[PDB]
Formats: C-alpha cells, sequence, structure tokens
C-alpha cells in the first residue's frame, strides 16, 4: 500500500536550507569552547549543599548554553517561513523552545561510548556529574541521558535531525503565541517534508515508524523542559547565582 511521493523541488530546497543553516551554526570541532569561563570540577563524589555552595561547573555550562542559544537564534532565522512571523511570535517560540533545541543539538556530541557529551579533551567532556555541579538533580539528568540514548539509537540522517529541530522551534502550542494558525502552517510544511523524506530516503528497518518515534521525542522534550524550568527556578534562589549565568540565559529561563 504505502505510497512514496517524491520530494518536491520546494521540499528539497527546504532541506538544503536547513542543512546549510545547521552547518553555519553548529561547529562540530567545538573550537570556540576555550573562550567560555573555564570548567571547574570540585571534589563531589558524594552533595547538594556543596554543589550549591560552589556551583563550580555553572559559569562554563551557562556560557555553553548561552552560546548555543545564540546559535539557535541564528538557525531559527533561516527556517523557511520563520521570518514571516511577527517579531513577538518569533521571540515567544525561541524562548519556549531554547532548552529543547539545546538538548536536541547536543545529541551530536553525545556518545554512547561512555554516556558523555564529548567536545574535545577531558576538559570539555561533560558527564552527569558535571551537570550536578551546575546545580541540577537526577530528576532532570537521568531522563536527559535516557533521551540522548533513545535519540542516538534512531540513527537520524542529518536531514531528519535538522527538520526535527525546526519542527521543535515552530510549534503552535507554546504559551503566548498570537498567530497559531500561521505557525501551524509553517510547521506542517516542515512536518510534511520530514514524513516525505523518511518514506523516500530512509532505508528499512530503521524507517519503521520512524516519524512517530520522532514525534514522541518532541513530547519527551516538553517533559524535560518543564523539569529544567522547575530546577532552574530553584537554582536561581542561590545568592550570587546571577553572576554565574549570562544576561541571555537569565532572560530565556527567568
Ligand atoms: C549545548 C551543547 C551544544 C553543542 C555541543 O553538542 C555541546 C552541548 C552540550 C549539552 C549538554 C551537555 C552539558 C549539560 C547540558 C548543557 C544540559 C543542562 C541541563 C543545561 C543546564 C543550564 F541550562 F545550563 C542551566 C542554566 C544550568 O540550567 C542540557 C544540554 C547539556
Amino acid at each position: 500500500d504505502s505510497l512514496r511521493p517524491k520530494l518536491s523541488e520546494e521540499q528539497q530546497r527546504i532541506i538544503a536550507i536547513l542543512l546549510d543553516a545547521h552547518h553555519k551554526t553548529y561547529d562540530p570541532t567545538y573550537s570556540d569552547f576555550c573562550q567560555f569561563r573555564p570548567p571547574v570540577r570540585v571534589n563531589d563524589g558524594g552533595s547538594v549543599t556543596l554543589e550549591l555552595s560552589q556551583l563550580s561547573m555553572l559559569p562554563h555550562l551557562a556560557d555553553l548554553v548561552s552560546y548555543s542559544i545564540q546559535k539557535v537564534i541564528g538557525f531559527a532565522k533561516m527556517i523557511p517561513g520563520f521570518r514571516d512571523l511577527t517579531s513577538e511570535d518569533q521571540i515567544v517560540l525561541l524562548k519556549s523552545s531554547a532548552i529543547e533545541v539545546i538538548m536536541l543539538r547536543s545529541n551530536e556530541s553525545f556518545t554512547m561510548d561512555d554516556m558523555s557529551w564529548t567536545c574535545g579533551n577531558q576538559d570539555y567532556k561533560y558527564r552527569v556529574s558535571d551537570v550536578t555541579k551546575a546545580g541540577h538533580s537526577l530528576e532532570l539528568i537521568e531522563p536527559l541521558i535516557k533521551f540522548q540514548v533513545g535519540l542516538k539509537k534512531l540513527n537520524l540522517h542529518e536531514e531528519e535531525h535538522v527538520l526535527l529541530m525546526a519542527i521543535c522551534i515552530v510549534s503552535p502550542d507554546r504559551p503566548g503565541v498570537q498567530d497559531a494558525a500561521l505557525i501551524e502552517a509553517i510547521q506542517d510544511r516542515l512536518s510534511n517534508t520530514l514524513q516525505t523524506y523518511i518514506r523516500c530516503r530512509h532505508p528499512p528497518p530503521g524507517s519503521h515508524l520512524l516519524y512517530a518515534k520522532m514525534i514522541q521525542k518532541l513530547a519527551d522534550l516538553r517533559s524535560l523542559n518543564e523539569e529544567h524550568s522547575k530546577q532552574y527556578r530553584c537554582l536561581s534562589f542561590q545568592p550570587e547565582c546571577s553572576m554565574k549565568l549570562t544576561p541571555l540565559v537569565l532572560e530565556v529561563f527567568g
């Protein structure tokens, strides 16, 4: 049964644009990371009290996330149709999706070799213990690692990866959007591109229900987003926390 319509010229153009956008905004050598405030790892083999007292990994990770938010803003601006949205809707979509797109894009550095995000030598290898040294708890971290492994195991083509990040950003069901119908039309154009790509271009057996597995990952991201936000709120009560973050991070997550 399953018909396999060919990608339209327009859909091929969308894919080309998104790939180019990603290649321009995601440096796979991590060569800027030496510009961030340095990673510091206090001895904490056991402690929430110590973690909050020092927040040793927070300046480095806040700089990494802040940099990544900048990159995602750039990426978003290149999504076909995004600039047709009002400025207010653009900003609502970016602020609401930022953490989720950071989680998706990080999958590229994530490695199942040792369940880390590996971005160079030891200094820029991030493990669960680094995230706890930035003031988060295992209610966020363990589902985050489970999410990274589940995504890695879909073995997405880069085309599918960039479409998934675009679909995440252009979501009509974010609080505070004004033109939900326009956002939905943009998202549907991207979703249709993805569905078509998978059916034409993704060999079996990895194509089996791949679209539905990808839409499930979007739902998973909502849950992580909510948990991150709850934890960020608590982290923000720590005196002097603001100096360890950045203005962009404070705005997006405040
Ligand atoms: C962000 C990327 C993209 C480029 C590389 O691929 C490396 C990479 C890794 C992303 C990583 C590895 C380090 C921990 C990160 C940043 C997670 C952490 C829960 C964010 C916490 C926070 F948001 F920083 C804060 C403010 C303390 O709340 C979310 C994504 C994770």
